[PDB]
């Protein structure tokens, strides 16, 4: 099955982009990424950087996930992201989202070896 930091990669990186370019960037990713497959999924963030770089932070500032846990690492840098959630409107199979542009740090959880990105857990 698909390994934690395969789903990481598909779930949230785009670096491909720099930014969304439209209002449909979500809609459009949120389909192709087949986050809205089985259900609409609710919320979601896109990281427009390299992938090496996002790796990165996993050896950047250990801080405690939103669950407790203590393998989540916050940016040293912010990064250029999207987020995506649920319009009102988003009705499954017809799921549609809200696209914003950001500039955020992120906070991910890391496992593995090599150590690497399992779970995005915010943007600040």
């Amino acid at each position: 099955k698909e390994t934690a930091a395969a789903k990481f990669e598909r779930q949230h990186m785009d670096s491909s982009t720099s930014a969304a370019s439209s209002s449909n960037y979500c809609n459009q990713m949120m389909k192709s990424r087949n986050l809205t497959k089985d259900r609409c999924k609710p919320v979601n963030t896109f990281v427009h950087e390299s992938l090496a770089d996002v790796q990165a932070v996993c050896s950047q500032k250990n801080v405690a996930c939103k669950n407790g846990q203590t393998n989540c690492y916050q940016s040293y840098s912010t990064m250029s992201i999207t987020d995506c959630r649920e319009t009102g409107s988003s009705k499954y199979p017809n799921c549609a989202y809200k696209t914003t542009q950001a500039n955020k740090h992120i906070i991910v959880a890391c496992e593995g070896n090599p150590y690497v990105p399992v779970h995005f857990d915010a943007s600040v």
